[PDB]
C-alpha cells in the first residue's frame, strides 16, 4: 500500500528475528556455567525492551501475533497489516531460531529451549497460566502506548521489558514462559516435538483478547 | 458518576489479585533449585512496577491496605473510597491465592508463603523491621505521586517497584517481607498456616502511618502560607 | 527552620540507607548473599531515597558528596556541617538499630570494611578514588540546573551508578563511597583496621570529580 | 569552539578509561567468589549507562570505535573528530588496562572463545550483536522519535547488557574493539584477535545502513541534498 508499510513489516521481521535469536540463544548455551531463571528472564525482557525502542518507533514493535490481534481490537491496525505482521513475525521467528541453530554448537542444541510441560501440570493449568501472563503483558503494552499518558523518555520500553521478565519468572517456572506463539513455534519447527503446542498457541490469545477488551472497555475506555 | 468509581474498585481488585498471583507463585515454586533472594525481590518489585504502571494510572494501585491508610492521611482526607479499596484488595488477594493453588499442581504447594519469623527473630523486632520497610515504601510512593512532582512523572512505577525490591531484600532476610496486609492474609487463609499473623497486620500499618505523618509534617507539609 | 527540615531529611536518608544497606549486606546462614544482591541493595536504596528526600533536600546521603557540592554549587558552610553531622548520626543510629533487631549468631560483623584477597592501602585509596569519582560525576551531571530543560532518570541513574561501584568496589573491599556507611559499623563493632583509607579514598576522589566536572569537563 | 573539541576528545578518553576500569575490574576472576554472567553484563551495561549520561551529555559518549565509525556514516560527524575520537578510545583503553594491572595481585577479562566450537561463525555472532546495539543507539537519539526529550543513558546501557549476555556466552562479547584490544595488547593472547576487530565494525555499518537507508532515512537538509544532487 505504501513505503512506510513495507518498512514496518520488515522492521517486524527483523525484530522477531533478533528477539528469538537473542532469547533462545541466551537461555540455551549451558556449559559448566549455568544460566539462571532471573538471567533468562532478564535476557528476553531486555531484548523486548531494546527492539521496542528502536523498531518500536518505526512500526510499534509487536514482535508477537498475540499483541497483534489484541492490538487489532484497538491499536488502529488493519487486518491487512495484521496478516503481513503475523507473517513477518512467524518467518522472522523461524529465521532467528534457525540462524541460532546454525551458529550454535552441536553438543548443546538439546531441546532448543522449546516450551513444554514442566513438573507435571495438566494442559488446562498451563493454559490458565499463559492466559494471565499474556493478560498482564498486554495490559502493560497497552498502558505504555496510551499516548494520553505523560512519560519520560524510554521508561515505557523498560517497563514492558521488565513485564516480560516477571512473566518469564512465573511462566519459566511453569511452561518456560511462552507469551508468544512465534517464540514457541520457531524452536519447534527448527528441532521438532510439537508436544503440547495447543496450550501455547491458545494461552496468550485468550488473555490477549481478554486483556485488550479490558483496557478498552472495562478499565480505561477512551 | 459512579462508573469511574466502579472501574477504580475493579482495578484495585484485579491488580491485587495479579500481585498475589505473581508474588506467591513466583516466590514458592522450588522444584529443581532454590528461589534466589534477588530473584524473589525482583519478582515482587517488577510485578508491583507493572501493575502500578497500568492499573497504577487507572487506580493509583495501592495494592496495599497500609498504603491505603497512609493515603487516607495524606493523598486524600477520610474516604469511603479508602474503605472500598481495602475491601477490593482483600477479595483480590484471597481470590488470587486460591486461583494460584488451583493452577499450580499439588506438588510444590509448600507453605504457600506465610512468611514466618525466620532466623530466630522475635515479634517486636519483626514489627519494627516491617514498620521501616513500609516506611520507605510509603515515602517513595508519596514522593512520586506528589503534586510537586507532576510536571514530568519520571519513572514512578520503576522507582516504586525497585523500592519494593529493596524492602524485599531486607524483609525477606527477616520475616519474608510483608509490606502488605492483604498479601499476608490471603495465603494464611488458603493454606491454613496462621503461625505469627498479627506482626504484619501491626507492623506495616503503623509504619505506613508514621511515614505519612513524617512526610506530611516533619518533612514536607502543604504550604502553611503561600508566602514561600 | 526549613533548613532544619533539610538536615532532618539527610538524617533520615542516611538512617534508612545504612539500615537497609548493612541489613541486606549481612551474611545470613539460610541464603548466602551474592555480590549482585548487595549491589542491588545499596543501588536501589540510594535510588528511592534520592527520589523522596531528593525531592526534599537533594538527598546527599554522603558527606563526600556534600563536600563535592560545597566546592561545586554555592552551599553554606553551616549547611554542609549540619548535613555531614546529620548523615553521620543517621548512619550510626541506623546501624545501631540493625544491631538491635538482628540476632547475635548472624551479626558476624555488620559488614565492616576490610580489604581482602591481598592488596595494600593506597591501592584501595585509588580504587575508591575512582569509584567516588564516577559517582560524583554522574550525580553532578544528573542534577544540573542549566540542563533542567531536559531531565532524564536521575534517581535510577545514580542508584545504578552506586550499583556498579558496588560490583567492583565490593569485589575489592565492599565499596565504601560513603564515610558514614563505613563508620557506623565501625563504631558499633570496635574493628577499625585500615579505616582511614576510606575516609581519604572516596573523599579526595569526589573533590577531584567536582573540580574536574566543573573546571575541566564542563567549565562556564 | 576550539576548546569544546578538546573537551570532547578528553571526555572520550576519560569515559573509555573508567569504562575499561570497571568492566575488566568486575570482570576479573576472583578466587572463591565466582562472578555470575549477569553480574558482568550488569557491570558493563550500568557503566555504559552512567558514562553515557555524564559524559554522554558532554561528548555524545561513543566509547566504541565501532559506533564512532557508525556515527561517521550517520550522526553528522567529520573524519577529523572521528579519528581523534578513535585515538582517544584506544589510548584511554590501554591506560585503564595498565592501571588495572597496577591494581591486581598476580586472564584479565580479554575475550576469546571459551567453549571451543564454531569459531568463525561466532564472528557472525559479533555481527548481530553490534547490529542490535547500533540500532538501539541510533533510535535512542532521533528528533523524529519525539517523546518530549531523548537519549535515556539507560536506553543504550541496557542494550549493552543484553548484548553482553549473548556475547559472554559466545566470544565474551566484543561490541567495542578498544575493550577487546587493551588487555590483549597487555597480554600475549591474540588468539582470534581479528575476529573482534571485524565483528562490530561490519555490524555497526550494516546497522547504520539499515537505520539510514532501509528503516528510517534521515530528513535531508537542502544544503546536503544539493551535495547528493551534484
Amino acid at each position: 500500500r505504501s513505503i512506510a508499510f513495507s518498512r514496518a513489516v520488515f522492521a517486524e521481521f527483523l525484530a522477531t528475528l533478533l528477539f528469538v535469536f537473542f532469547g533462545l540463544g541466551s537461555a540455551l548455551n549451558w556449559p559448566q556455567a549455568l544460566p539462571s531463571v532471573l538471567q533468562i528472564a532478564m535476557a528476553f525482557g531486555l531484548g523486548i525492551g531494546t527492539l521496542v525502542q528502536a523498531l518500536g518507533h518505526i512500526s510499534g514493535a509487536h514482535i508477537n501475533p498475540a499483541v497483534t490481534v489484541a492490538c487489532l481490537v484497538g491499536c488502529h491496525v488493519s487486518v491487512l497489516r495484521a496478516a503481513f505482521y503475523v507473517a513477518a513475525q512467524l518467518l522472522g521467528a523461524v529465521a532467528g531460531a534457525a540462524l541460532l541453530h546454525e551458529i550454535t554448537p552441536a553438543d548443546i542444541r538439546g531441546d532448543l529451549a522449546v516450551n513444554a510441560l514442566s513438573n507435571s501440570t495438566t494442559a488446562g493449568q498451563a493454559v490458565t497460566v499463559e492466559l494471565f501472563l499474556t493478560l498482564q503483558l498486554v495490559l502493560c503494552i497497552f498502558a505504555s502506548t496510551d499516548e494520553r499518558r505523560g512519560e519520560n523518555p524510554g521508561t515505557p520500553a523498560l517497563s514492558i521489558g521488565f513485564s516480560v521478565a516477571l512473566g518469564h519468572l512465573l511462566g519459566i517456572h511453569y511452561t518456560g514462559c511462552s507469551m508468544n506463539p512465534a517464540r514457541s513455534l520457531a524452536p519447534a519447527v527448527v528441532t521438532g516435538k510439537f508436544d503440547d503446542h495447543w496450550v501455547f498457541w491458545i494461552g496468550p490469545l485468550v488473555g490477549a483478547i481478554l486483556g485488550s477488551l479490558l483496557y478498552n472497555y472495562v478499565l480505561f475506555p477512551p
